[PDB]
């Protein structure tokens, strides 16, 4: 038993990290085969970042400006194209570590991991939620563009996510491995801010169920409620409102505890008009919506 | 910027789990040059494991009793041989991903990366400390013995633990990787409970300096205290008390905010008799102990 945020093995993943330099900027690569991936942003130079034309910019570049690096090993790069905001470098030598992967865009609400490198070299790894205002809550440095997201599915990478800036509030915006970007944001040095969010219901009814478990059931009730009085105290509270569909993927979480999910509903409700009266669940004093129905399961089916 | 509890990467432990098998019993082992190591209880029945003698339950084994597997390869054992809780079983193949490493003993208060792992695969990795009480709160489920926690520093692995049970208050407890404990358990299914705990004082004054340096500066304050009068409220509070060396430890992160330790210990001071009132520190609502000094610099030095 136990129940802790908990990233997926990054071997996998470890093995495709390199390290890009363009100029004086050095930034990390996503080697696959013959093709290193990397934010496009890294052919820019100061002044270039204020309001970049990137068409002009890659026209300007040849092969010979990019050095690739996978450890010590330098990369010779044999062409360069982009693909919306990411680069595509093509090497003389396919990656011998390519693990069989594909490229996903998430939904908000879905958390995948975040393999944080700097210089091409792994330095951590950590568990993120897609925010519903598309943007995640990292933990990047200067030097950490091109770090990845992803998940792993049977030896199989799912990469989701690479990442290319800070916003001002301090939290962080990328874009999926095509190299569009989650959310309103460009990749420039601009005034950008996130919008608005939202907490990720069906989550935070995840992890009570999770917490119940666990064996922490001082939050239950002998009540239940119905769905459209529930969505009427997620607006308030600013929740997102809860669909059919999230009532059907708690199901299994509902069958194992013996709890529906309105019974669940109506404790929720509770907390969030009554808090916890010094009380945690999980080890936590607030209500936790970073953690999916898959995420549970994972830890809580064994239990 | 941001600060989030981050393992270190796992490839370089990934590439030596391996799966133990004796009788009706599976496990992990992790392979280093031609060793494996796994607990002990592996060779132990359902009855045996209620008042084993190890000593006489290994006489009675052979090679041939074991079985390990590196994938689909078997690997063939040709020795074996007990350390205090840990089972040595010696290969006919010296693992060629072993990585350059240490058999380390961590004090409590330090933190280290779980690779839980199931069948020999692993399946996620997360962040513990060692309590004060000589347990982690891990997330384990059957058959995750012989998971190991680590810590990496310049490519060498310092492994620190390895997994053998659950308590009854749901937290768990291991050895070292010579097979000794952690605290005052033993390897068999008996009426053991973990003893009272305390907060890691340094590790909570750790993650304050974290919070102002990501900008929680809401529970500053202008007091300053004495060691003396601190350590009088962490006593009435049940924290650990603070020495002079704990002070130096806390030396670069207190000139990096220009907060003497004293300074921020009344801010602490204040937290403890008062509360949140609402507020949150680095998305918490309650002090958190689990990140050292070290773990804090390693993501807000750039910062
Ligand atoms: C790429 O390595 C870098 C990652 C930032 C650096 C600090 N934390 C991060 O996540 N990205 C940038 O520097 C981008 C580049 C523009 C998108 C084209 N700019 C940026 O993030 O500016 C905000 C910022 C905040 C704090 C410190 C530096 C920069
Ligand atoms: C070894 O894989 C297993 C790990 C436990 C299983 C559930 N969570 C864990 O951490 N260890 C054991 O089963 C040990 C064996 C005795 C030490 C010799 N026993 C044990 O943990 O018993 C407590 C327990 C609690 C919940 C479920 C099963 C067992």
């Amino acid at each position: 038993s136990g129940f802790r945020k908990m990233a997926f093995p990054s071997g996998k993943v470890e093995g495709c990290m390199v390290q890009v330099t363009c100029g004086t900027t050095t930034l990390n690569g996503l080697w696959l085969d013959d093709v290193v991936y990397c934010p496009r942003h890294v052919i820019c130079t100061s002044e270039d970042m204020l309001n970049p034309n990137y068409e002009d910019l890659l026209i300007r570049k040849s092969n010979h400006n990019f050095l690739v690096q996978a450890g010590n090993v330098q990369l010779r790069v044999i062409g360069h194209s982009m693909q919306n905001c990411v680069l595509k470098l093509k090497v003389d030598t396919a990656n011998p570590k390519t693990p069989k992967y594909k490229f996903v865009r998430i939904q908000p609400g879905q958390t995948f991991s975040v393999l944080a490198c700097y210089n091409g070299s792994p330095s951590g790894v950590y568990q993120c939620a897609m925010r519903p205002n598309f943007t995640i809550k990292g933990s990047f440095l200067n030097g950490s563009c091109g770090s990845v997201g992803f998940n792993i599915d049977y030896d199989c990478v799912s990469f989701c996510y690479m990442h290319h800036m800070e916003l001002p509030t301090g939290v962080h915006a990328g874009t999926d491995l095509e190299g569009n970007f989650y959310g309103p944001f460009v990749d420039r040095q601009t005034a950008q801010a996130a919008g608005t969010d939202t907490t990720i219901t069906v989550n935070v009814l995840a992890w009570l169920y999770a917490a119940v478990i666990n064996g922490d059931r001082w939050f239950l009730n002998r009540f239940t409620t119905t769905l459209n009085d529930f969505n009427l105290v997620a607006m308030k509270y600013n929740y997102e409102p809860l669909t059919q569909d999230h009532v059907d993927i708690l199901g299994p979480l509902s069958a194992q505890t013996g709890i529906a999910v309105l019974d669940m509903c109506a404790s929720l409700k509770e907390l969030l008009q009554n808090g916890m009266n010094g009380r945690t669940i999980l080890g936590s004093a607030l209500l936790e919506d970073e953690f999916t129905p898959f995420d549970v399961v994972r830890q809580c089916s064994g239990v």
